[PDB]
């Protein structure tokens, strides 16, 4: 299909915390955002998209718009 890059999606309790994530493949950051929003499992949490080496790409507080980093 389309050329895809590796992204790491993490679900954390607050913006400035670190937890283990899971690796997904997406064609763009926007598709990664859609996947991350669909993968949220807990209540009121923050979703964050990083690169594999741990670079913050974006994050979304529950009920807010994505914050691009």
């Amino acid at each position: 299909g389309s050329m895809k890059a590796a992204y790491i999606i993490k679900e954390v309790q607050n913006i400035n915390s670190e937890r283990e994530g899971t690796q997904i493949e997406a064609t763009s950051l926007s598709q990664a955002k859609r996947i991350a929003s669909k993968e949220q499992c807990f209540h009121g949490t923050v979703m964050r998209i990083e690169t594999v080496n741990g670079l913050w790409l974006a994050y979304k507080e529950d009920g807010k718009r994505w914050v691009d980093c």
